[PDB]
């Protein structure tokens, strides 16, 4: 009496038709903002190429690819880049880029694939390891904790950690969410990565769960009229997260936090967008 | 007091995460549905090269790309080959296939780009025209009727034919739905381009309103001691309806001939047909 | 990461806000339907109360009792009457009548309880059995064959049969789904139990699985502006019904087929936009 | 192409079949727990009737009737009561309770009917007004704010108040939610008017939204014949300070307020933490 019935079932697809709720108005401004990013900063830049340098990484894996911007620079600067995201939506763009570009030798040799952080060691090919692996954009944050103990944070944690090769680098962030949560409030544009060139009106939704924070969900409204879109994201706090990816090496690793590129001492007066963490693989 | 929250937008999708149900059950058995196309019959390359060497096509456009299978066979056959698709999810298997064989040069020169057939007009630049325009595997029937009035596939239809050029081909196909409204089965692996390797139970539900036909969907089901299914729908062109209609595109200015299962059809004929191809000159 | 959270689980309510759905267009539209009532045919009366006197029936149960308004006849024309129903939201303006009415005798007699089909059995009282059961208005039609095998329907029809008192009487209608399926078209205003008088536009839906019809969906549009509501039905052909329904009694019941109250007689030229299939109960 | 088919339209039903998710295994759990009201606290009768009969009330209007227990032990003790409620699904119990106690004279003259808060002007007449005007059991709280600006709190309240007459009481109360926000915890079991017979693990999940509060979502386990089976239920975290402006400014200041928490005086800063506030106003008249 009460059961409904689709036209198709829910994730399949058909020639000659749009795929579903694509060509909503939801994921067209959603494509407005993961494409409002050809303003990197000089800052994020330097930082990351001055590290990698530094390090004398050469084989660089970014596990949380997307549209393939972090891994555009790295392929420009003569790394050799392998770029794995979860998402195919987001990664469509990233092969495109390579597409118009295959005629460049460095482009040629780009490696793109599908692969998720919970299936990690069997989707990627790691050898010995890479010299760096990067995490970057306060992606991880999107992974849910679903289960309710944080076990699937863990996994994907120590399989990211185990693409790293002994003495080699993992750098992973998030975004500040020890100031979010105590305020609330998810100021708009503060995206120390890339300027941000569209404007935004954000609410910030927190819900937390038998006392402990479990979801912050933003709202992201546009001009047109005015149209709006949703995301979801753990609130990682500062020293869950450090306790968290230290463990995943199995404690063998030399660990730092940088706050917005910088080094972060505990409270120093400056609260940072980003924590940075550098983890040096001890073994 | 009702309302739901949800965790992100639909139709969003994030760094590090999976698409939205793109790891479900239904999605991954329809995805070896979509990937049993590892044997093109002989009938169906033998047809199709010989009728487009026959008209002299070289610049070909295929407006159901798909994963690219039809394509991808007349890349290899050398000719100018530019394959679009409404849908990413499929037209992710046609960039992969040209990626992997990127290094051959009738591979490099293979366009592939998304184009509705609604904007046809204004997503693809047809200059001139192509030579022959295909739309075959039974695809346009994926386009329903929102509307009541057919007026979608009128549109459709009208955009597809502009791509033609003059003296041009349009070869476009469907399913045999007289017969499937008759006896109101669909019954399965009667694909006549790419004989079926997976096997399939089929449950066929026709909706009708106000006693014309609106839909036919098919939901199929496949083992590995497993039951799991999914689910597709169909728009059910007779015919005669969509004779009319697939000239009307044309404005009336074309031959227009038909086929049943690659030869000749004739009406009353004993043989029944799995398919319906159109086969369209427009006049130039 | 594709997970929805309710405010509330479906089913429950709360004290000072409107159940779920209570007050959108689509219930407000279908309350009118339910309402056009009050025009109950000359024809209909005079047919239901002259077979209930011919066959000496006064203890009635009506199993589809709804708003009431079969039943509010028969307890005037003063049979002892019992109304049940398994809609709560139809049931309520039954007991709104009664308690507006309590004061008269018979509506303070007058027996209105929640029971449903598949557990009539349990639900009701039936001691030696009721003089004559009711099921009019092409309500069993309601009841759709979820299972695929019509076992539900044969349930629903022993039970139903089982409150018959032997000798006693079950009377029983549907629409004439014979010439809906053959057309494809449900026409409106040809309900021979009551003269609507309220115009709608009705689109009608047929589903046919695997070559057998199994449901039919009415889509009525009303002005009031338009505004749309939906009903569903399992289209009961006759010979189908006429086999059902006597395989409720195992066998063991006189059976005749009216078509709008009069005499059926296979075709005939008159096709009636109902079928009355009435039983007695041979032991 | 995406769109997807309804057997019937919600909110709608059909002779013979059950209404939309009413035999679900949500709903039936959720009946057992609007059900466990067989226990009436003694502070509770006793504490009401004497309020009542302190200012001479004889017309009592109940505006969140729910199952009626509130009302029905009202019209025992020789009240003349009118219980409304908006939900038809918890009028159900009200009714039928006045059906099966109808040959008793006072449950004859007990009015029971429809109405809304945000319409309560329009679906009842109030003449010149009630003698109190009772909203118990943390009812008000179930009223969400949809718009982000408290408008259809403010506007159900005037109109609650609008029902009182001059010189009469509203009474209306509200869990502590100043202790659920601050501890992050709803602990089961202690309504204060009917002692809980029925067991239950609660959830609490609390929604902030640009940090303020909006919503306090409870998940509720309950064991079954041993199973567990859930519903939940959501309600608007009215904090004291805030609940005591809004209940004053709905009679336009125009009255006396007074707060108890558990039935006794509350005095701010005293040790005892009460699990409910009940506002006690008299309109000045």
């Amino acid at each position: 009496v009460d059961s409904v019935y689709r036209t198709r079932s829910l994730g399949v697809a058909a020639e000659g038709i749009p795929d579903q709720y694509a060509d909503g108005e939801a994921a067209r401004v959603w494509q407005l903002y993961i494409g409002d990013t050809r303003s990197r900063t000089a800052e994020y830049k330097a930082w990351l190429l001055g590290l990698l340098r530094q390090h004398g990484c050469h084989r660089v894996l970014d596990v949380a690819c997307g549209t393939g911007v972090d891994s555009i620079m790295l392929v420009e600067e003569g790394f050799s880049v392998t770029s794995v995201d979860a998402s195919d939506k987001m990664l469509k763009y990233a092969l495109k880029e390579r597409w118009n570009r295959r005629k460049e030798p460095a482009f040629d040799k780009w490696v793109i694939e599908e692969a998720n952080w919970l299936t990690l060691d069997k989707d990627v090919p790691a050898g010995d390891g890479f010299d760096a692996v990067i995490c970057l954009g306060n992606s991880f944050a999107h992974l849910p904790d679903s289960k309710g103990d944080q076990s699937e944070h863990r996994l994907a944690l120590k399989n990211i950690a185990s693409m790293v090769r002994p003495g080699g680098l993992l750098v992973i962030d998030h975004r500040n969410y020890d100031y979010i949560l105590s305020t609330g409030c998810a100021p708009p544009g503060k995206n120390i990565y890339y300027k941000s060139d569209l404007t935004k009106d954000i609410t910030t939704s927190v819900l937390t769960v038998n006392n402990k924070a479990h979801m912050v969900t933003l709202d992201y409204t546009v001009q047109v009229g005015f149209s709006k879109f949703r995301l979801s994201y753990y609130p990682h706090c500062l020293a869950s997260f450090t306790e968290l990816v230290q463990e995943a090496f199995g404690g063998r690793c030399q660990h730092s936090v940088l706050g917005d590129f910088k080094p972060y001492r505990p409270g120093q007066a400056y609260v940072p967008c980003y924590f940075i963490h550098v983890l040096k693989k001890t073994g």
